[PDB]
């Protein structure tokens, strides 16, 4: 499977062709205040140098392997451990985000995905109520470098080649995310690659992380996909609520 | 019977000359509001991989045979039971559904024909009213390839011969469907072939739901019908209400 | 099965534990205005004096057969045929209506029973969606002796005992119902005594028809039903509503 | 274990001593209104009278069994098929419903057990968030006999001793539950009994039913338990939050 092109997701995947998938166009006006979602609250992201992670340009994306112990709650007794993270992007002037905001499409986005803790295995837990959970933020241009993701686009040379890997330093992994942790959308919908298991906790951050104009040229022009072609434009469009509310933290 | 030529179709079945037929051409202006008119309710319908379903051309459209568990209401204790699904449709850039909006042909209708749970078998409940509900929307041309109807639309290669029939893995039902199960005209009609039979619940979706260009081409170019004879145009003329007023659950 | 007494009702039928049974409190600020709901359509009811019609005291009510030939319509293809009609009451000084208003119990209330002409025996149309029509008006005192009424009131004595009957002329069946035919309310119910079966479309008129003080104390006061006991009081208590939205005909 | 005596709950199943058990304490004031909490449907539950159902005195309640067909739905794609009913009570003059609101018990409560269709057995959903779902409604003392509940407490006599069991006619079981199916608190717990799983959904009904003090009477008073001693008081002592926030469909 590819972007662009065939095979189509369904006969890939059948799960791709379910009514509540993802990603979502968010309407703030839409949305339902719900005064019970609480801060979310990380445990063991700040990660130390040794040991290294894989970090893999898998044709599709540029993935971090996330190693054991980093717990991530969406409330009480919603427990989650982090498997992996990466992201979508865009081209030059042509922004790449999955999830949009009214119409408006960001440059790009970054997923930490979790598993529930009352799951051992990835594969009982897809297309299971809540076996799944994603953490979803935008990346805008901003004027400043940003340090913490610079340690990952400074090495995206190294694995321009598709399906190719290479090991970095432990990094405080929650600095990739906003520190408004307070205030976020959260919907019920699906993976946005096959196999587009439903099931999965979105939680879409309001305050977005702010990268620079080279990093963000860094992150679309480095890889390179199936084919002779570049990894860019890597997300899919916009799929309908199909009667979904969703609902934010805050008024 | 055909569509196209003889026989005229009172002389095969005179019930399709009653006074209650359908289709019709739907005037949202002269709709009938009722707030009574609750949300339908769909469930059972979002159907694993297997078992597989049967999947048909028989000479007038192409069908999929539903499995037991799908039920749907239009109100408290009007509880039906899904047993099929096909589709009307045009041919090259000329539209094919069977119910209008105020005189507009859109190119193609998806019907889900159902069974009350009052009655045991499908022929005591010909002719009786509400014995037989069918939900209808109509589809678009949009820009993006539609995942739900993918599935079903690139089988019809495997059956282009009139008779012949395949097995496809199951889907969700419901994805073929739009988004807001809230906005609906509601009449009592008739079959829209032979028999003719009346007391038929008609729901029209009031959204819309969007395939591609070559979606709507896959449709109308791959099936044949009776004689050497392409399977396109099998939707049945327009018919007046007779004093019917159509109803409608939005202001 | 009687009043008052064992017994229970569940027992004797099942459907009289159904969710959605009749009669039922009307709350006309909760009534959904629905104009599809156009004027009631009799034809027939106007009956030469022979054959002369039966009027039985059967312990529950005092219930006139009716002929081959009534015709009724709830809108254009909503077609049915008269079976029966009867009445229920209270007793000196207590009101016994089935159906009440903002809680207001009348003095008394007639029935009159349809078969949806779909359908040839009655057996077949119970627990079957429009299968049975009942239509139900309030009996209120006024000034003057109602000499419809009065043709059936003046026979009471003769059918004193349970289990009677006498045979009356033929009489304007139209004239023991009100004149507006144009406003009532209508909802989906039950019968209101075994079998207790659902799927029955009840209209309940908003004008009353009038009766004399004399007329309503001959109605409560002449028949002997179970035991050695006045038949009297023979109405079901309100049932609720349940989520089911009764409809008016009128803003 | 047993209700009462010993053992202490935590040492026949260390489950019982989790962080998120149930019953709870609703405090209404301090519940999350979250308008995304959409209407409950329940589609399949009007029983008809054969096959008959298995009702059960299994020493710590009485249960009924439901067969397959029984659908709910929480929200959208998020459905539910029913396994089972059953009820906690009191005794003579003393009340004895699980969930408590504002410190109020309620003379009885009835819970009807689902399992999600995500799961194809109960064993894969128990400790899984969202597996199994219970629907709870409180019952109350009121002037009439109801007709629902008189199909179950008019068969309690036959099955008094622990063990014993019969058959009863099908019944239409949503007609067991209050009237409003859009108001209603809902947090994630436990069940109630060993072995006090986790990731229970439950659903409380704002609204009551209503049932005869001698209806009452017959639940508390009829049954028998483990030793030769009666089956009352069959609750579980309130549980704490530990952060859960509850919350409510209704402002
Ligand atoms: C968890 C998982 C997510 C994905 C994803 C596809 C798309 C997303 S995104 N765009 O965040 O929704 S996440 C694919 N495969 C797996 C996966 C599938 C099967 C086994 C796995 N074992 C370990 C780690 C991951 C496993
Ligand atoms: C359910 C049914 C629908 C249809 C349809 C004809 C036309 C439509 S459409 N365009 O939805 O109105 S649905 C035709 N025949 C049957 C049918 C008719 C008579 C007996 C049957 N027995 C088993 C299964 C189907 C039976
Ligand atoms: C139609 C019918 C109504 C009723 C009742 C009718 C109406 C009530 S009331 N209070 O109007 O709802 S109870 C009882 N038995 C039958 C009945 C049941 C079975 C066969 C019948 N054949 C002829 C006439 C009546 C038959
Ligand atoms: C579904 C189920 C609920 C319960 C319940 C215990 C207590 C409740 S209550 N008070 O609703 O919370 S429900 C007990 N056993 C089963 C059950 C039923 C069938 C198979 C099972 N296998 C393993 C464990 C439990 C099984
Ligand atoms: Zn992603
Ligand atoms: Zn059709
Ligand atoms: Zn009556
Ligand atoms: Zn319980």
């Amino acid at each position: 499977w590819r972007y662009g092109g065939d095979p189509p997701w369904p006969r890939v995947s059948p799960a791709c062709a379910g009514r509540f998938q993802s990603p979502v166009d968010i309407r703030p006006q839409l949305a339902a205040f719900s005064p019970a979602l609480r801060p979310l609250e990380l445990l063991g992201f700040q990660l130390p140098p040794l040991p290294e992670l894989r970090l893999r340009n898998n044709g599709h994306s540029v993935q971090l392997t996330l190693p054991p112990g980093l717990e991530m709650a969406l409330g009480p007794g919603r427990e989650y451990r982090a498997l992996q993270l990466h992201l979508h992007w865009g081209a030059a002037g042509r922004p790449g985000s999955e999830h949009t905001v009214e119409g408006h499409r960001f440059p790009a986005e970054i997923h930490v995905v979790h598993l529930s803790t009352a799951f051992a295995r990835v594969d009982e837990a897809l297309g299971r109520p809540g076996g799944l959970a994603v953490l979803a933020a935008f990346l805008e241009e901003g004027p400043e470098e940003n340090s913490a993701y610079e340690q990952l686009l400074s090495r995206l040379e190294e694995i321009a080649e598709e399906g190719s890997e290479t090991q970095v330093p432990g990094l405080d992994i929650s600095a990739l995310l906003p520190s408004d942790f307070s205030r976020y959308f959260q919907y019920e919908g699906s993976l946005t690659t096959p196999p587009c298991a439903q099931g999965v906790i979105w939680t879409v951050f309001q305050q977005t992380v702010m990268l620079s104009a080279k990093q963000l040229h860094t992150l679309s022009d480095t890889l390179w996909g199936p084919g002779d072609s570049r990894l860019q434009l890597n997300f899919r469009a916009t799929q309908p609520l199909n009667g979904r509310v969703i609902e934010a933290s805050f008024p």
